[PDB]
């Protein structure tokens, strides 16, 4: 009888199995609307008080940060917010659910782990010295790559970041429409290395492909933490169910699904970790300690276009 409406910037293949389970166990009917974080935000603002949405389940902390600044999200209580091990916003207006890391994927047949640079800023120099012109991959249109560039701006400033983009560009990189395309090219020997999200490498490894995964020095922009999460909209007329659903996402079983089915890092204990993941404390220490709700994404896209990468 009760009904719950979720606006999701997370992919249907990821979301649907969990919502189906939630429905089966609670008897609560769930309707999900799928889009990008950006146009969900736009939609909610356009719909205003007339919105049927109870929850915004987002792919990025940045988008939840935007929703919160726009006044769309309810403050949350301590019983829920104390569950995740990290990444709870100061605003207390959403709950982090998983984290993912930027990493450097590489072909072990052509690249020695010991050899790779400790900082992303030194990548182009490495690529030059190793003669990898035409043999570096990247995904300029991919959300998380754009976040990573935004983190570089926050951390190093625009000039330094522009110098990095132009140095990368001078490597004659190959651009890929998606991360699996790029990792396939790595597999194939078309490129030797490329920055990606850790779970893509996990998925390839699980399929039998032994791609290298390189982490930069703790705090380096190349290890940017990519936080997902969900928030309860003020327009919700189903508060108990919506809160029940948020709680469910942080449950050990659902968190095991994120680790197993999806390959992402969980934000709670009580789960079995894939051997391809760092211990959680190490994973958590990799990223720069940035305000993840304030990444200068707009500045990032701009630099990416100015430099002619996008």
């Amino acid at each position: 009888s009760p009904t719950l409406t979720i606006y999701s910037g997370r992919g249907q293949s990821l979301v649907e199995p969990l919502v189906k389970q939630f429905e089966a166990e609670t008897g609560i009917r769930v309707q999900v609307r799928y889009s990008t974080d950006a146009q969900i935000l736009a939609a909610l603002q356009e719909e205003g008080s007339r919105s049927p949405a109870d929850l915004f389940w987002a792919n990025t902390a940045g988008a939840l940060g935007q929703a919160s600044a726009k006044g769309l999200l309810r403050p949350l209580g301590e019983t829920l917010l104390e569950k995740p091990i990290a990444f709870v916003p100061a605003s207390r207006t959403w709950v982090p659910v998983t984290v993912r890391l930027r990493v450097l994927a590489y072909n072990p047949d052509r690249i020695k782990a010991e050899e790779l640079p400790e900082s992303l800023l030194d990548l182009p120099r490495f690529a030059r010295e190793k003669g990898l012109v035409g043999r570096v991959g990247w995904t300029p249109t991919y959300s998380s790559f754009q976040d990573m560039v935004a983190g570089m701006i926050a951390l190093y400033g625009e000039e330094k970041t522009r110098e990095w983009l132009l140095a990368m560009k001078a490597l004659a990189p190959k651009a890929y429409p998606s991360n699996p395309a790029m990792l396939d090219a790595i597999r194939a020997g078309e490129v030797d290395l490329g920055s990606t999200n850790h779970y893509y490498v996990v998925r390839f490894r699980r399929a039998g492909y032994r791609l290298g995964m390189h982490h930069f020095r703790d705090g380096d922009a190349g290890n940017l933490a990519l936080v997902t999460g969900a928030g309860l909209l003020k327009t919700s007329k189903n508060l108990a169910a919506a809160t029940r659903f948020l709680t469910y996402l942080l449950s050990p079983q659902a968190q095991q699904y994120f680790v197993g089915n999806i390959g992402e890092y969980p934000l709670v204990k009580g789960v079995a970790l894939d051997p391809n993941l760092l211990p959680l404390e190490e994973a958590l220490a990799k990223s720069p300690k940035l305000d993840l709700e304030k990444l200068p994404l707009d500045r990032a896209l701009r630099l990416l276009r100015e430099t002619g990468v996008l």
